[PDB]
């Protein structure tokens, strides 16, 4: 919050992103969620 950066808007991207190839591979449900 400090700086004035979209590094927080960046976890989205990483978070959905890993869903995408971690939650694939094994049963709609995953711990990633």
């Amino acid at each position: 919050n400090e700086l004035d950066v979209p590094e927080q808007v960046d976890k989205l991207i990483q978070q959905a992103t890993s869903i995408e190839r971690l939650c694939q591979h094994y049963i709609g449900w995953c711990p990633f969620w």
